[PDB]
């Protein structure tokens, strides 16, 4: 039997990494990137803010839990709410007991505070849970990083706690702290260093891919990753583009999540080894080719990007569901193709040769 | 090898039949649902006039037809475009040679004639080809019903000659005409000799579903029906609802098109032997049973109404597909059962059983 959490590296080259997550629900490969589940993954995330609108967590768990809901068995992974509290509600009020606000769908009234953030992510029966923090707007001071960050931190710690009180989440499910700090790399060694002394299953570096750009970004990892527990997965919250993901593993993260393939599915936008594509361009109206032509998904062996083409300029829902199945499967076949040459010690030359042909 | 076409039928209980179509691509069970393309079923229907406008019939024919286009090797059925012609377009120009319109995609001209109309289809590379025809508006007068069906088969007489003048089509494909009259029988009698001496592969009852309502459609059908060459296809055209298709084949149909089952999968609307379903209505928010409680389909295998009804309502295109899959296969099912209790000699059973549980 799988234990409730056990990280395992098989192979390094320069900060990169690649092993296996270990949990009851199934393993996960890492690198991993983690697909919304309403959108192959060893890991899918719910969306924790919508969910407690509608139908609401209590809800979930009298239907049996997100597993159950959504007919998926496997590992799942929840937010804990506030970044898209902050992100997406009205008329918020925040303090340090946690944030309140007006739901969108009917007018009433939410709050969130570390514990109430894990009671939810119980209640809706996540696999991987996330510690309730503030993810610092951009730009920031560093006067107002550092308040926000050391909230963050007095909330990992009541989240942890939260946690660790609830038996059957502490006994099958894991709990990730969340590094703050904005861009700052004093503060994201006092918020490292606070974590560590809590201890977590994971670790995440919170606030990027928040409008900071990926050569601030990058710079960002680079001295933040390092501070992080070495034998713990690093999850960097919200990335991103297949180019970000390869600089991020190149600079020691190893768990990703993004709106981009499944927003581009909707959008017409697809993913391929030779950079994005907007299939409803008429350049595309005649191109028998598939959408990329190396992808092994279904979408790929089946039909032209005309045909797509096709369907999307008609409206017509099977467009978007192709594009997205492609999506989805390319950002996988990503994935594979990082743990592979990282495993093979070629992932150097994987990423120059990923970046030559996708920025072509 | 099977032949251009063989229509055989197997079992027969009062005017209802079943049997099969055999084509080049491949065999086609009747009774038939045959379900939009671009949404199992044995044919599939190309929108002659969504094609002409785009991308166009030739660049269809350039792109290698319609079964390359649409990765689909089996048979396709085309209608002959003006019945969405005289629906959709903007400014028709009527007369004895066809109709002119505008595009609403760009202005362009176009112009269908019988063999305009039977080119296009050539082109597209169907295998059912509709004769063109006009579909009288209901209500109709005695002498306005005339006077089109009249014009329709004089169009009827220029289809088949169109279609026996190219080799290709002719030697691969097949013909249907399509009986008018309105709702009037003398005028159904003349449409229907009119078809036989002219000769075609298959017969449609055109001009209904235009808003005369089930009972007048029945009515029509009880002598429309009979009229036809009984060894030949029966296709109602634009029909419909599941308790439409059963009262049709109780009348002697053999082949249906309609759009309720992908206009209802991206409405919002379940077809289930209790009946259709609303599953965006709240009372769906926390029923875990499948969307039908005897389907066999996939989704109702995994998924429950709860999880489908948040989907939708969360806006997310997953929730549409499993809508339009369950439907498909509901209309599908259907079918199934049509044909085994006509070949069993219990279709007079399974119509009653049908209509009172569908009805309940
Ligand atoms: C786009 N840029 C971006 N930067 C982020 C930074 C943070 C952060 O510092 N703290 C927390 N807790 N969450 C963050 C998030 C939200 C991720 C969730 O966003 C959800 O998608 C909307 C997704 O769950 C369906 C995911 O939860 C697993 C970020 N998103
Ligand atoms: C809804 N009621 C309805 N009554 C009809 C009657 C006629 C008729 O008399 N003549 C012709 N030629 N077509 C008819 C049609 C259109 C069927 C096509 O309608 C298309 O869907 C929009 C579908 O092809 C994707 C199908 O072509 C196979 C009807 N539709
Ligand atoms: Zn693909
Ligand atoms: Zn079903």
């Amino acid at each position: 039997d799988r234990p409730r959490f056990s990280f395992s590296i098989a192979a390094r080259e320069g900060k990169a990494r690649t092993g296996t997550i270990e949990m009851k629900r199934g393993v996960i490969r890492t690198p991993a990137f983690m697909p919304v589940g309403t959108a192959g993954a060893d890991i899918i995330l719910g969306n924790t803010y919508h969910l407690m609108l509608r139908p609401g967590a209590e809800r979930i768990a009298k239907l049996g839990g997100l597993h159950s809901f959504m007919g998926w068995d496997r590992p799942i992974l929840t937010d804990s709410g506030g970044y898209q509290v902050m992100s997406l509600s009205s008329l918020t009020k925040q303090s340090e007991e946690g944030v309140t606000f007006k739901s969108h769908l009917d007018g009433s009234r939410h709050m969130l505070s570390p514990e109430r953030s894990i009671e939810i992510q119980h209640l809706l029966g996540s696999d991987i849970v996330m510690a309730f923090d503030e993810c610092t707007p951009y730009p920031a001071t560093p006067s107002r990083a550092a308040s926000s960050m050391e909230r963050s931190m007095r909330w990992a710690k009541r989240s942890r706690d939260a946690f660790d009180s609830r038996k059957e989440q502490a006994e099958n499910a894991a709990l990730f702290g969340i590094q703050q700090g904005s861009v700052f790399e004093n503060l994201r060694q006092q918020s490292a260093d606070a974590l560590a002394e809590i201890g977590f299953d994971g670790y995440a570096v919170g606030g990027l891919a928040v409008g900071e750009g990926q050569d601030e970004m990058f710079r960002v990892l680079d001295f933040s990753v390092p501070m992080l527990p070495d034998d713990k997965p690093h999850y960097l919250m919200g990335v991103g583009k297949p180019d970000d993901i390869v600089g991020a593993v190149e600079r020691g993260i190893d768990m990703f999540d993004c709106v981009l393939p499944t927003r581009s599915g909707r959008n017409g936008q697809a993913f391929t080894w030779d950079g994005p594509i907007n299939i409803r361009n008429a350049r595309f109206s005649e191109d028998l080719k598939p959408l990329d032509s190396e992808c092994h998904c279904a979408v790929c062996q089946k039909w032209s990007r005309a045909y797509i083409h096709h369907l999307i300029r008609a409206g017509e829902i099977l467009g978007a569901m192709l594009m997205t199945e492609h999506n989805i499967a390319f950002y996988q076949q990503l994935m594979q193709k990082i743990r592979d040459s990282i495993s093979e010690g070629r992932f150097s030359q994987f990423a120059q040769d990923f970046r030559a042909r996708y920025f072509a």
